[PDB]
Parts: structure tokens; C-alpha cells; sequence
């Protein structure tokens, strides 16, 4: 580790850590390629256990990149086109709303302002069809982006439909293991509990609650070494050797919206960098969206992010292909977005 870039993380981190009072946090910058890890605080206060590179936070939305990636894996398989009408994977969605609603509208929040949560009293595969059937749009399909868990959580469960796999399986066999993400689980096993870092809300710890379409949109957990890896494969998928999951992160990266200067990917979310920093608290948030009609492929030189919250965690990723540098930031306090985007900024400005 450089002192350069131990400076510049210890210098930006410790006042982070302080003013947010985050009881333990992970960092990992890739710089030129290489990964180097940071760690502070406690996974678990009361059992006095720190945080480690072995340490499994929830990563909350920033589990909508490995959706995305693995929406794009069945995409280049040929398995679904994001042209495809939703209907085509859930033919008893009959209810007229849906004519016109694709998984490109799924999986970018445009459909039409589906509900940014799915209802807690939806627990039956039934309850999920009524939820969706009586939905009622706010707007035409392709029209206004509302970020949304009922989106790309329904996205995610359609794209696997004609793998045969469920979701998980799905994302286990065709993203976690050939990335060799070992240590990143949608369901946390038995033997990996001593490692899942407590969450904590107002002093209390937490983990998340079972809900539906939760791996899909909000549940994936992992450690700060496999987020590494994962930010090295978003930044060079071209290393790696399965085929259509390295077409499968490019089409992630694609820009197929804008709203501001922010362009929505599948998960991802890009600006072009150079980028205000001030460029990169609402609940709920509709913006008007520009078709990129056709959309960009992934631009080398954006900035690559995406933001991440539960009750109990906040986790940040961002990186600049162009420039091979990335960071992951894993807090067991789900701290506001601009303190992290600030801090991120701050290192690979300087790295840069
Ligand atoms: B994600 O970490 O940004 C995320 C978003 C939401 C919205 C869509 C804002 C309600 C909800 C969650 C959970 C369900 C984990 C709180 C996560």
C-alpha cells in the first residue's frame, strides 16, 4: 500500500468515520488494477468483534448492479431481449396497464412509476400477481424514471425465467462463482454467520427483513475483498472468460436514459467524468427521462456508481474505467448519500 494512497484514505475516511459515528467500516480502493483494504471499528459492538476483510455487510440497492449484470448475462444468452414485453415471462400479468411495459422499462425504473416498495403484506406468488395486476400507472412507459424495488425486483425475477434456475441459483452459478465471489451470499449460510456484521439504527442492531423480491432488488451481502472483485470486473469485464457474462457487464454499463447529467443503466448508474463533484434525503423523487435512442455503449471515461442502503448499513461503489481506479466504501450505519459520494470523490480525485 502506497503511502499516497494510505494518506489520502486515512485522511478522508477518519474524519468521515467521527462525524457520522459509523461503528465499523470497510474500504477498498483498486488502483492501476490492484486492490488495497482498509478497515476500522466493529462489526458487532456488543460481541466486541471487528471489522475484517472477512467482515459480510448488505450491500442494500447496490445489489441491483449484480441484477443488472445478471439481466445482461441472459440478455447476451439470448435467453430475453429488454425489448421483450413483460408479459412475455408473466403471461397471467393480463391487466390491459401492462400493454407496452418492457424489461427495459423494468429494469430502468420507466415503466411508469411502479411503487417504490413492494407491500410487507405481499408474501404469496399470488399476492405478487394481485400487486402488479392492480397497480395503477402514474404515466406512459418510457416517460419519467422513479427509482423503485418493484421495478428491477420484478426485472431480475422475469430475466431468470427461462434459465429454469431460480434467481439465486441463477446468480450464484452465472455471476458469484465464475468471478469468484466465495464470500457474497444472497442468503447468508450457517457456517458464514460469525462474519455477518450486525447493522445498526439508533443504537440498535439490525439486519435486514425477508421481503419479497428482496434478492433481486436489496439483498445481496459481501465482504470488502469480493466487492473488490467485483469493481475489477466492471472495470475490465474484458478479463473475463465467460463470454456472455463479459457482454453481460458491458451491457450494464450501457446508457440508456438521461435524466440531468445522469445516465441509468442496468443497476448501474454513469456520468460522464470528468465530473462535478457537486454534480454527483428524498424519499421519493420523479424526473423526466430522455430516451438514448439507441443507447450508448459503456463510455470508458464515466464515473460508475451506485449507492447502497438498508436500515442498519450504507455501502457506496464507485469507479472510472478510463483512469482503472475504483472504490468500495461498507459501513455498518446507513449514513446520508453525500458524505460518501464526497468521500469517494475526495480519494480518487487525488488518485487520479
Ligand atoms: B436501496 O438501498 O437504495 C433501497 C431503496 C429503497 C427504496 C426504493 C428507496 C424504498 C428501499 C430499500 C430497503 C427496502 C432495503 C429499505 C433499499
Amino acid at each position: 500500500a502506497p503511502q499516497q494512497i494510505n494518506d489520502i484514505v486515512h485522511r478522508t475516511i477518519t474524519p468521515l468515520i467521527e462525524q457520522q459515528k459509523i461503528p465499523g467500516m470497510a474500504v477498498a480502493v483498486i488502483y492501476q488494477g490492484k486492490p488495497y483494504y482498509f478497515t476500522w471499528g466493529y462489526a458487532d459492538i456488543a460481541k466486541k468483534q471487528p471489522v475484517t476483510q472477512q467482515t459480510l455487510f448488505e450491500l442494500g440497492s447496490v445489489s441491483k448492479t449484480f441484477t443488472g449484470v445478471l439481466g445482461g448475462d441472459a440478455i447476451a444468452r439470448g435467453e430475453i431481449k429488454l425489448s421483450d414485453p413483460t408479459t412475455k415471462y408473466w403471461p397471467e400479468l393480463t391487466a390491459k396497464q401492462w400493454n407496452g411495459i418492457t424489461l427495459l422499462h423494468l429494469a430502468t425504473y420507466t415503466a411508469g412509476g411502479l411503487p417504490l416498495q413492494v407491500p410487507d403484506e405481499v408474501k404469496s406468488s399470488s399476492d405478487l400477481l394481485r400487486f402488479y395486476q392492480n397497480w395503477q400507472p402514474a404515466w406512459a412507459p418510457g416517460t419519467q424514471r422513479l427509482y423503485a424495488n418493484s421495478s428491477i425486483g420484478l426485472f431480475g425475477a422475469l430475466a431468470v425465467k427461462p434459465s429454469g434456475l431460480s434467481f439465486e441459483q441463477a446468480m450464484q452459478t452465472r455471476v458469484f462463482q465464475p468471478l469468484k465471489l466465495n464470500h457474497t451470499w444472497i442468503n447468508v449460510p450457517p457456517a458464514e454467520e460469525k462474519n455477518y456484521a450486525w447493522g445498526y439504527r439508533e443504537g440498535k442492531a439490525v439486519h435486514v427483513s425477508p421481503g419479497a423480491l428482496d434478492a433481486e432488488a436489496y439483498g445481496v451481502k459481501s465482504t470488502i475483498e469480493d466487492m473488490a472483485r467485483w469493481v475489477q470486473s466492471n472495470l475490465k469485464p474484458l478479463d473475463i472468460n465467460e463470454k456472455t457474462l463479459q457482454q453481460g457487464i458491458q451491457l450494464a454499463q450501457s446508457r440508456y436514459w438521461q435524466t440531468g447529467d445522469m445516465y441509468q443503466g442496468l443497476g448501474w448508474e454513469m456520468l460522464d467524468w470528468p465530473v462535478n463533484p457537486d454534480s454527483i434525503k428524498i424519499a421519493l423523487a420523479a424526473r423526466p427521462v430522455k430516451a438514448i435512442t439507441p443507447p450508448t455503449p459503456a463510455v470508458r471515461a464515466s464515473w460508475v456508481h451506485k449507492t447502497g442502503a438498508t436500515g442498519g448499513f450504507g455501502s457506496y461503489v464507485a469507479f472510472i474505467p478510463e483512469k482503472e481506479l475504483g472504490i468500495v466504501m461498507l459501513a455498518n450505519k446507513n449514513y446520508p448519500n453525500p458524505a460518501r459520494v464526497d468521500a469517494a470523490w475526495q480519494i480518487l480525485n487525488a488518485l487520479q
